[PDB]
């Protein structure tokens, strides 16, 4: 006979409930399907068994997992409370409106007692806000010197940073829809004001049109399926929109369509929003939040990522299972094209932007199933033909890409291999040299930069991740992402010779992912 | 289970599946989707297991009299379907479908593609003064003279018929039944027919035509109770070309709603938009259709339980009743915004589209009677010569008694026209008030009103003729009113000539089933009202 599973009482499971979707589902789906972490459905867990269960709970993982137990964050009666609760079957997703994020709000700095001026020494330009994935928080690290200048709390599931249009406000989501505001004035940055948005989120973005700098903070969440629009001082939740609906082009309703990426226009006071399983990109005028004005266009499904052009006019995103890069005009507000890339489940990032020297601009993107790099032509008025048309495709390192970066400063563009399955390349970066490109249909050469030999680590497994740039467009970070228990650093590339500049290295810097340099980040800068 | 105590007997999960069909397809529109009944009684398991198989057999078979249809000795069911529609009825209620693409695409079905339609008016008739009569227990609509008052045709829709509107050049009647059937009628035919039809949920109420200068015909709307959606179509063929969910956040409290149903929708004068109350979540959406694939829309918070409303004489502001709480919610088409949200003073406002005049002392003004109590209350409607009074009450008075459904006037007039088809006392409800624009005041006198003895002049005494809506012929000299009795009695239409208040003729006919809505095609098509 298998295990006895015990009652619960119905607040006992109330109570289980309430800290699964609020500290569980971030990482363990509020399906309990997975996400960053296991699944946790009874199938798998009755085999498991309660003591298993209760011990991974009470001491966590290295993998990521923390430890609810011994960190007295759950206490030993809500440790066995939560290993009962995964032996039952899933509860049903909950909502999570407005009456629930308010509760979840904190003003911790009101605006009126926060600086007026900044008031510590930072160059806050050239900071580097970097991801420390299996730790729970951000580090603030100098561009210049290299210094760790800080490491803040946000939360487990921490994901990315934003920064708001005037650069003083740095804003970071977690996995569990957490979103923390950092003031990047006072003496010491910390947290002024957090809110959560939902179960599941991924996405967060500052307005961005002139003359709306610091208004707004728009946030996206996977569960429920919604985003909200915040005032961007105090974080407090001004608008929440389902986007529960239809899809493009079969017309059935989907009742689970997630929020991906959320861009902001610098051509109107507009928030770009991409839902991914109906395959529509939201434009969003928060000029008036009552009487709401949107445009839903009907695009691609499987809308994932994406990036401004050049001249920060159009969208160019990612439907990733379909292969397809599409092209919105955020000027018109509509859509302009739908091009496959030719490559296999394109993941731009951002993407990276330049001026190819025969085809003109261009923006490129890399791919995780194949080694392809392709670059569309995005300029309507000086290139007509060449606008919106894939116009060159060519082999990086290998397949499992996730970052494609340059900048204005740069004739490089640095490419990433991070899931590869061959350590040699999933430690390395591929950079091409912009300027020698001629469109010709040769295949340009690439040099390769062994990132993770340059930083001394073999141990574990080692990613290399995603090229950010400093302020001045003269040096290029890179991620070395070991696991948690192993030996992790940033390596930053001087970019003019391609030679390493700098390892940094320290007990904090954990499980580092993704690094948003400030001046880049506030101004669409790639 | 079936042997057990409780048991039922059990229809294999195919049978249950038919059945299922069956009933979301033909019986939802009027017993509802969860089965809690509208205009048909609630058919859940509480009260079904009282009724017993051999009751529910004999009534779906027989039907009755007070609207639900004989589906057995029609043919309409044949005799098995009968008997799994009973069973089926014996057990809980199914989880409510969804009804998208497929199944619209599924139900459209195109009589007479538009190449193959006159190219001009091929019969004699006077459409523009032509009435579209809903006949409410037969499932269809009777096509009247305006002038000559003899019916036309009387056309097949479907059970469930509900309101007839036109498009904006007045070629083609668009009906929409309670089921979500949608059935579009050429009226240039030598004999006029649907020329298009097709399904666009399982329960609805409203329909509606591009009305901005330079889209005439172009598309139809229409909104459904179930699903929470609406569809704007080919304005010729009746094809799908737009589905748009409603499901959404209530406007208040900002809380998920999983099932806000569509209520009124109109079409905007001033720009190329449909104009669609969203019940639940107190929402006022501004569709605009000159591109359906980057779709523009405003979404105006209002208040909750919005449901009927009209534009003003000016056709700038969308003036709507939000019924249950007292409101009435007031839309500036041209700017796209609220303006105003106003309490009536009165109990359950139901105004139709409304009536718009200009009362002698406050100016432009649109009325509105109410559901629970007898008042009439103005709302003044010109904010660019009368801002003082501008979407302000200025005047609250009694009409006939509670029950009020409908009130109208027309340009050409002098009369603000009003029923009382609820009310319980058959002398109120057989009745209509008439109060004289032109001996308005407002110095807070109730101003006075004739009593036009509306089913007394029909010459009706069987059944319980109730009176309902006045709607004007294209010229606005006569009004005309349902007198609304059941189905296998006499009922009739009651013209009046507006400038004596006197009976001007008696509409009677065996075809003329439970007349209840009447839209005159001139006054539909351009919002005269
Ligand atoms: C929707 C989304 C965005 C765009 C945010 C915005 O527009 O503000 C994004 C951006 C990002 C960006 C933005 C880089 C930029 O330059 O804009 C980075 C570095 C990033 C590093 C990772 N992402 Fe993230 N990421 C997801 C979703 C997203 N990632 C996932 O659904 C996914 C695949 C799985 C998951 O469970 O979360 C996932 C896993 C990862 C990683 O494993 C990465 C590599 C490392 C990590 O920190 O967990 N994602
Ligand atoms: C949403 C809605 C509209 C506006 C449509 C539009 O904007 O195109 C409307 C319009 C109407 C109009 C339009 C009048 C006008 O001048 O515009 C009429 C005459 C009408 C006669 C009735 N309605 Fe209708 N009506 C409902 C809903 C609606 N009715 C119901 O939910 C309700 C209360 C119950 C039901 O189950 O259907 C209902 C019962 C009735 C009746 O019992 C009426 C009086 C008679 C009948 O035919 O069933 N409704
Ligand atoms: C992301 C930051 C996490 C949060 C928040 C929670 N969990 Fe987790 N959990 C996570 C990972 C990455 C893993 C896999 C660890 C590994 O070593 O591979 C886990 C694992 C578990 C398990 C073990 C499942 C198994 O081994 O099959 C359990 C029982 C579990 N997690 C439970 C759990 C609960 C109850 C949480 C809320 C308190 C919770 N986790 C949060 C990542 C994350
Ligand atoms: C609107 C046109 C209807 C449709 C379509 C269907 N029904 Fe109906 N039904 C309707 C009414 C107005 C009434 C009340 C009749 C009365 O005399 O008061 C009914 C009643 C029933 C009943 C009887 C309930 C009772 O007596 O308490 C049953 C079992 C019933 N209807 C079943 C039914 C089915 C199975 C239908 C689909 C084929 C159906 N109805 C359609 C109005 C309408």
């Amino acid at each position: 006979a298998p295990e006895g599973v015990s009652a619960l009482s119905d607040a006992q499971y109330n109570e289980a409930n309430k800290i699964y979707f609020e500290r569980c589902a971030g990482c363990h789906g509020v399906l309990r399907k997975g996400a960053t972490g296991k699944a946790l459905t009874p199938d798998l867990t009755r085999d498991l068994g309660f003591d298993y269960l209760q011990s991974f709970i009470t001491y966590g993982s290295p993998a990521g997992m923390p430890n609810w137990g011994t960190s007295g964050e759950l206490s030993a009666e809500q440790v066995d409370l939560m290993a009962n609760y995964l032996l039952l079957d899933p509860a049903a997703p909950p909502e999570f409106g407005m009456k629930e994020m308010r509760e979840s709000w904190k003003v911790h700095v009101a605006p009126e007692d926060r600086p007026t001026q900044q008031e510590n020494d930072w160059d806050l330009e050239n900071l580097f806000s970097v991801t420390l994935r299996d730790a729970g928080q951000i580090a603030l690290i100098d561009g210049a010197t290299y210094e760790i200048k800080s490491v803040l709390d946000t939360g487990y599931a921490v994901h990315i940073s934003r920064l708001s249009a005037s650069g003083r406000y740095l804003f970071v989501i977690g996995r569990d829809g957490k979103v923390n505001m950092i003031d990047l004035w006072m003496k010491e940055p910390t947290t002024v004001a957090e809110i959560k948005i939902g179960s599941e989120a991924r996405s967060i973005e500052t307005s961005k049109m002139e003359g709306w700098e610091d208004k707004y903070a728009i946030a996206g969440a996977y569960w429920p399926p919604q985003y909200v629009i915040m005032d961007g001082e105090t974080l407090e939740p001004k608008k929440i929109q389902s986007t529960r609906g239809m899809t493009y082009d079969e017309q059935e309703y989907h009742p689970e369509p997630r929020v991906a990426a959320i861009l902001a226009s610098h051509y109107r006071p507009e928030f770009i929003v991409n839902v991914k399983e109906t395959g529509k990109i939201l434009l969003v005028d928060y000029t008036d939040l009552d009487n709401l004005k949107t445009t839903e266009i009907s695009a691609e499904r499987f809308l994932h990522d994406g990036g401004l052009d050049g001249s920060h006019r159009y969208f160019i995103t990612a439907a990733n299972a379909r292969n397809k890069l599409v092209v919105i005009d955020t000027k018109e507000g509509k859509l302009v094209a739908i091009e496959d890339t030719g490559g296999q489940t394109p993941h731009p990032g951002r993407g990276a932007n330049f001026v190819h020297p025969t085809f003109g601009p261009v923006w490129a993107t890399s791919h995780m199933g194949d080694d392809s790099v392709a670059l569309i032509g995005t300029d309507p008025e000086g290139h007509p033909d060449n606008a919106w048309k894939i116009l060159d495709s060519f082999p990086a390192l290998g397949g499992g890409s996730l970052f494609i970066k340059t900048h204005p400063n740069s004739q490089y563009l640095y490419v990433d291999a991070t899931l590869n399955p061959e350590a040699e390349i999933s430690g390395s970066v591929a950079v091409f040299d912009i300027k020698a490109m001629t469109g010709d249909g040769s295949d340009p050469e690439f040099k390769t930069l062994p990132i993770a030999e340059w930083a001394g680590i073999t141990e574990g497994q080692p990613r290399v991740v995603q090229g950010e740039f400093n302020k001045d467009g003269t040096e290029v970070w890179f991620s070395v992402w070991n696991g948690k228990d192993q030996e992790s650093a940033l390596v930053v590339v001087d970019d003019k010779t391609l030679e390493l500049k700098h390892v940094i290295k320290d007990e904090r810097l954990v499980t580092p992912t993704g690094k948003f340099n400030v001046y880049n980040t506030m101004t669409d800068t790639y």
